């Protein structure tokens, strides 16, 4: 029944919104809600996997606080595998304050000593890779310390089990180069990078280049969302491209990379083809998008085959 160990940040984002630096020129300013919900993609991905069907445990570093409680009572609801993730008392669980701008855009106030920025490989169970199918690496420069020599071991320890290696990434925090997690990249099997970011950490203009940058490292294959006309996936010997489902406006986007990788990594475990998994994850990414936050939209899985 495990297929996925995810390992990444579970955080707490709490959005303030509208705002703008108005909010200091008064004693009190009121809002007309506030409130706290679990993010990180970890979580997210655990989340949606976990909703597609396939049985999934979490691999992270929360507090032994309300907020750590509150990400446990959420993965106990979804069904996703907590035995591995422990709490640590000496921390304080991840709390992420969105500033959200009349114009949708949002800038971060963060815990720089959080339990994002202190999650390293002490907090991965190697002992239970033998136990799932395939591995998620959350965010490779989401957790600084997870940097490219410990990723290297994390997945040395992966392939030694025949586990799939999957892999999103994020803007590196700390300046780091793909140079510094090239050989890390060697052992993955599926990347997902986003087309911006990519664009930034390439120093490259055009989705080929930028992908075989990648290719370069290593990486089996390169899966590129492109916002609008679907996904770019490039191999050594291949280049594909299958365009989003056409049809759909949707309110919000955050999260639309975490449900597009579920949907693929739900995809790649059925057996499906790369065709195949591209629409799936298109098809579930579609969904996320119609709805307000990245797991409120898809609920369960028949909302996306029912595309």
């Amino acid at each position: 029944n495990l297929d996925v160990i995810c390992i990444g940040a579970a955080i707490v984002d709490i959005p303030l919104q509208p705002v703008s630096k108005n909010i200091f020129d008064v004693d009190s300013y009121p809002l007309e809600r506030i409130a706290m919900t679990t993010g990180g993609d970890a979580i997210n991905e655990a989340t949606i996997i976990s909703r597609l069907g396939h049985r999934t445990a979490l691999m992270s570093r929360i507090g032994k606080d309300a907020a750590g409680q509150f990400i446990l009572d959420h993965c106990r609801k979804e069904n996703i595998d907590i035995q591995s993730l422990k709490q640590d008392v000496s921390i304080d669980t991840s709390i992420n304050v969105g500033l959200v701008t009349e114009d949708g855009e949002r800038t971060f106030v963060t815990n720089r000593n959080g339990s994002l920025w202190k999650l390293n490989i002490d907090d991965v169970d190697f002992a239970r890779f033998s136990q799932a199918k395939l591995l998620s690496l959350a965010s490779i420069f989401n957790s600084p310390l997870l940097d490219g020599k410990a990723l290297t071991e994390i997945f040395t320890q992966a392939k030694a089990r025949q586990m799939i290696i999957c892999a999103d990434m994020i803007k590196p925090r700390l300046n780091e180069t793909l140079d510094d997690i090239c050989e890390a990249l060697s052992y993955v099997d599926y990347l997902f990078p986003n087309f911006a970011e990519a664009k930034l950490l390439t120093g490259k203009e055009t989705l080929d280049e930028i992908a075989d940058c990648f290719l370069a490292c290593g990486v089996k294959t390169v899966v590129i969302k492109t916002g609008k006309d679907g996904c770019f996936i490039k191999r050594g010997d291949m280049t594909m491209k299958v365009p989003a489902v056409a049809g759909i406006t949707a309110i919000d986007t955050i999260g639309a990379g975490d449900n597009f990788a579920s949907g693929f990594i739900a995809a790649l475990l059925e057996g499906k083809n790369l065709r195949e998994c591209a629409r799936f994850a298109n098809a579930t990414a579609a969904i996320s998008v119609l709805s307000v936050g990245a797991t409120t939209g898809v609920k369960n899985r028949k909302l996306v085959e029912q595309l």
